[PDB]
């Protein structure tokens, strides 16, 4: 339809700058949808997203990380989930302000997905529906513990060697991202590597305090994030309307997939039954 983008900014934790876009559709929303992307992108990734959801009436507000895009911080520097989840709390108590009376729809894809989970264990009642793009939250003890050590004492500190290639079948989707000047093109650092695991090692005991209804979304051939922690997660969370939407044969980034319409067609179709 014609949908409309702003770009505001709010003060995180640290007093860093974060941006954020404002995508509004020309027409009453029916709701709003905070999102939150995942690790080395950034907000302006989710264009077609934002503009697909404004055609059904819902307003999206998207924000750049800290250390990621337009944001303030060392590129990919983080510290402790919190420092997302405060920022990712701070931006939807912003669309409460500016919608109130609409329901709120937090979405979040790999990393992104695993901030949202660990926002939504923390504040339950504070948002209506979640809606996970392969969501980074299932992530031997001495491995775990040692990875949470190194990320407190040098967060910045490369670790892992991420395939960039596996995002998506979409060639154009591939290099898109390797040719980006705001994309993060290195290892993944230690302090990402523990925040992780922060919401991996506590996601089985805490799943429970979700409430509001959820779906996740996921290819079977993710090589980056595995579909059967998806699997896990739907038999955790204390969530009562709950359910996993498979893609076979596609990679991690179904909303960039060629099969991307469909998916998003997918989750319209879900919000709407719930909206």
């Amino acid at each position: 339809m014609t949908t409309t983008r702003t770009e505001r900014n709010f003060a995180g934790i640290g007093d860093v700058r974060i941006v954020y876009d404002v995508w509004t559709p020309d027409t009453a929303p029916q709701a709003v949808v905070v999102l939150a992307h995942g690790l080395g992108e950034h907000a302006r990734r989710y264009d077609h997203v934002a503009q697909r959801l404004g055609a059904a009436g819902l307003v999206t507000y998207a924000l750049d990380h800290r250390g990621h895009g337009r944001s303030g911080g060392k590129r990919v520097l983080v510290r402790d989930i919190s420092e997302y989840t405060a920022d990712f709390d701070t931006l939807v108590g912003i669309a409460t302000r500016e919608y109130p009376g609409c329901k709120r729809i937090v979405l979040g894809h790999s990393m992104g997905g695993g901030i949202v989970f660990a926002y939504g264990v923390e504040r339950p009642d504070n948002y209506d529906l979640m809606v996970l793009s392969a969501p980074a939250v299932a992530a031997s003890p001495v491995v775990a513990v040692a990875a949470k050590l190194l990320g407190v004492v040098v967060p910045g500190l490369p670790v892992q060697e991420l395939d960039f290639t596996a995002i998506s079948r979409d060639p154009e989707v591939v290099q898109a991202y390797n040719t980006d000047p705001l994309v993060h093109h290195g290892r993944v650092p230690a302090g990402i590597g523990r925040a992780l695991l922060q919401v991996g090692e506590t996601m089985p005991r805490r799943a429970p305090a979700l409430t509001a209804p959820l779906l996740v979304l996921h290819g079977t051939d993710d090589r980056l994030i595995p579909i059967e922690g998806s699997r896990r997660l739907v038999e955790c969370v204390g969530s009562a309307d709950v359910q996993l939407k498979e893609y076979p044969g596609l990679y991690h980034e179904v909303f960039n997939e060629p099969e991307r319409n469909q998916v998003l067609d997918d989750v319209v179709a879900w919000l709407t039954e719930r909206l």
